[PDB]
């Protein structure tokens, strides 16, 4: 059935304004994190960034054509520190994943976009875990364990890929001699 | 003086909402031109793309934060053939340059916000030669110039940089073996 008149139809172009808004403020905040010297950090938020693209772009393909109006919040601004900025974009996830998606998925639903219901709850599911991965680094860099931490482990550097035992990432990368600024800790998901 | 209340303020989140999604669009719209077989057309999505979050980025700053909601109208939809995408995009752009940023150009310059009536003045401008490149593609397509003209000329590709000289492109280059799409008319700009 079509989108037209529906609740369903305005609420996709919401998620996708939303949606579109936090891709370049994620972008943004990756820039401030390279100038905060958190390379990892820089490289989650521009990943993050990327998969908003693709959110936006499934809800974008639902739609049938023609302008529509469409009331809602976003934030007005800011730039602050990789810190604060990591706590906001957590803030904004919460929010989308704890009422705006679920309430989408529910009208959806109610008006009878099955699919488009089951789109919205899967995105939900992609945003909590955004917000997990920003709430974890905002937490690093409260507790200090960014680059530290108590028992000896293997940084990588994300430059070079060299790898560092030691309790903290060193001053500058033996191998490409870059900053400590390109070190994460050493991961394996496979 | 602050931003704070005034309508300049929401003027300029409604700018950076639609920047938002013209940057996710012509991304989209990039996507489709490589898949119809145009290349250098879909790199200037892409470039426009950037740009229109280089836009957003310059409006995002001047935002003193907290949430604010906006009353505005977006395109729902949708992602067609090339031809039909070049159209739409200029389409939007015409309406950025000759109605909104005029609009928004004007009430800040109402409401004393100098500076920013005056970066809606200049993108403005940036907006007017977006249009004139999707309208000039738009037309090439139209009249089956993309990759043929009536006199023998310079094609670059741009996958590898071999100059084909002859009316048309051809159909593989005979350096990387890449298809037509990949040609151009050779540009200097310096
Ligand atoms: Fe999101
Ligand atoms: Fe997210
Ligand atoms: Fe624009
Ligand atoms: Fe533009
Ligand atoms: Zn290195
Ligand atoms: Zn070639």
């Amino acid at each position: 059935k079509s989108l037209k008149g529906s609740r369903t139809e305005k609420n996709i172009l919401t998620a996708f304004a939303g949606e579109s808004q936090a891709r370049n403020r994620y972008n943004y905040f990756g820039g401030q994190a390279k100038k905060d010297g958190f390379v990892q950090i820089s490289d989650i938020f521009a990943e993050t960034a990327d998969q908003e693209r693709e959110h936006a772009k499934r809800l974008f393909k639902f739609l049938e054509g023609g302008d529509l109006e469409i009331v809602a919040a976003f934030p007005a601004g800011i730039i602050a520190d990789t810190h604060a900025n990591l706590i906001a974009s957590a803030a904004g996830e919460h929010h989308e994943y704890t009422e705006m998606y679920p309430s989408f998925a529910r009208i959806a639903r109610e008006e009878g976009y099955e699919e488009i219901a089951r789109v919205f709850a899967s995105i939900a599911v992609a945003e909590e875990f955004h917000e997990k991965r920003f709430l974890d680094f905002a937490r690093n860099i409260k507790e200090g364990r960014v680059f530290l931490r108590e028992q000896a482990t293997k940084w990588r550097c994300r430059n070079c890929g060299y790898v560092h035992e030691g309790t903290g990432a060193p001053e500058l990368c033996p191998a490409c001699a870059h900053p400590k600024a390109h070190f994460e800790l050493l991961g394996i998901n496979w």
